[PDB]
């Protein structure tokens, strides 16, 4: 007998979902991944509840300063989020120590501003934590506490917990086709060559986007087939694929993305008030999602602002990952354009340009230039120069995706790591602490 507690509140939406509170138990009757089949101990109702709102009971996921599976980039990022203070921390899964524990909290310097720092929690045998070995805990929970009331050591004392905000409640269970009929489209975003797309509804309850799809070359069988696999290659980096209409027009369903493209957004008024160090943080997200395009082997193909997609929290997201191989000169690489080699490393050549459009808020790339003027000045071994706003080493990032030999180019794992601690030295990364 398996029982689980919510973590948050969740309000039914569809036929056989159950609605909780946060606190609720449940007997859990099956595991079918996104959504699982339980009995709410409160409403002695059966049905389906989404299994990332849930934990076993007493398990850290349930405590409110434990962030499972949260990488040091990651809890940096939400602890610099709005909401948060000085203090605020949160006890996470170590990423570079396997099995361990480690400790995250809001800081402030004058040199530099609002930081976040990292303290290793230790663990052996016992059973129990340190951070500084004079001082031990018995529980995670008895670590808190004390770093709680006073700053033995640590840069700040702990205040409360980081904020969190409930998930992204998964799609529908058995529903990757779906009726049109079950869409409501409501207001067009945009359109071009191949398609719309839409702000939607999906029965009711579900803000999405649709993109409609114009009857082409393509075969319909051809297209749904890398949907499908595209579908399996779910990243938080790479927009949500949440469904498809079969039927031609063929419809594709993502998750809706309050701030529409990061070009737009850049060029918002709110987008020319980010600072250079959010323009890099923007940068690193994308990076991270290339890094899993790269590792799986993939190709992205158009890499560009206008394809990446910027949530309400300003989270960065890959779009039209799988499009452009079914189906823009300028951030394109000299082997891409002059025999259609495209790679990794084509993509990498892409990356740098978008790295200038973001330093330069939603500029076209080489202003002034014509495309055949472009192709001709890159023979020519022209690059565009430095931006005033754009620091030397951001700039040689930028060079390094532009070399002219593919293989010389960098890889989107040693660039996202670069980017992700363009302000940390190796050595600063954890605190000390005797
Ligand atoms: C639902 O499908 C998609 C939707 C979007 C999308 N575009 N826009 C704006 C962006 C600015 C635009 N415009 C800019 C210019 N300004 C002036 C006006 C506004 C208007 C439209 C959005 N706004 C909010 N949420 C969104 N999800 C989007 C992008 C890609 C896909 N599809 C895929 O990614 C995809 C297709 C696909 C096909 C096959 C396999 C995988 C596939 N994938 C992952
Ligand atoms: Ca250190």
């Amino acid at each position: 007998r398996i029982i689980v507690v919510a973590l948050y509140d969740y309000e039914a939406i569809h036929h056989e979902d159950l609605s909780f509170q946060k606190g609720d138990q449940m007997v859990v009757l099956e595991e079918s991944g996104e959504w699982w089949k339980a009995r709410s101990l409160a409403t002695r109702k059966e049905g389906y509840i989404p299994s990332n709102y849930v934990a076993r009971v007493d398990s850290l996921e349930t405590e409110e300063w434990f962030f499972k599976g949260i990488s040091r980039k990651d809890a940096e990022r939400q602890l610099l989020a709005p909401g948060n203070m000085l203090g605020s921390f949160m006890i996470r899964d170590s990423e570079t120590t396997k099995g361990s524990y480690s400790l995250s909290v809001r800081d402030y310097d004058p040199r530099q501003g609002d930081t976040v720092k990292h303290y290793k929690i230790r663990t052996l045998d016992n059973g129990g934590f340190y951070i500084s070995p004079r001082s031990t805990f018995s529980t995670l929970q008895e670590l808190v506490d004390h770093y709680k009331k006073g700053n033995d050591g640590l840069c700040q004392k702990l205040s409360v917990p980081c904020m969190s905000s409930k998930p992204q409640k998964p799609w529908e269970k058995d529903a990757w086709e779906i009726p049109r009929e079950s869409l409501k489209l409501e207001k067009k975003l945009g359109a071009g060559q191949f398609g719309e797309v839409w702000m939607a509804t999906y029965n009711k309850h579900t803000k999405v986007a649709v993109k409609t799809m114009k009857p082409g070359s393509m075969s319909v069988e051809a297209f749904l087939a890398e949907a499908n696999v595209m579908k399996t290659l779910q990243h938080d980096k790479l927009v949500k694929l949440h469904a498809v209409v079969t039927k031609e027009p063929i419809y594709i369903i993502t998750e809706f993305m309050a701030k529409g493209s990061l070009l737009d957004f850049l060029k918002s008024d709110e987008g020319s008030k980010q600072p250079l160090p959010k323009l890099i943080d923007f940068s690193a997200q994308i990076a991270e999602g290339m890094a899993f395009i790269e590792q799986r082997n993939y190709i992205h193909r158009d890499l560009r602002a206008a394809n990446i997609l910027v949530s309400a929290s300003l989270v960065c997201k890959i779009a039209d990952f799988g499009l452009a191989r079914v189906i823009p000169i300028k951030w394109t690489a000299p082997e891409a354009i002059n025999f259609g080699s495209f790679t990794i490393k084509s993509d990498v050549w892409s990356f740098g340009i978008l790295l200038m459009e973001i330093v330069t808020y939603g500029r076209i790339p080489y202003p002034g230039m014509s495309n055949p003027e472009v192709i001709r000045a890159l023979e020519r071994g022209y690059r565009m120069p430095r931006p005033e706003n754009c620091p030397e080493e951001l700039y040689n990032i930028m060079m390094r995706c532009w070399k002219n030999r593919p293989e010389e180019r960098p890889t989107f794992e040693y660039i996202q790591s670069v980017l992700d601690d363009f302000y940390t030295a190796t050595e600063s990364q954890y605190e000390e602490i005797p």
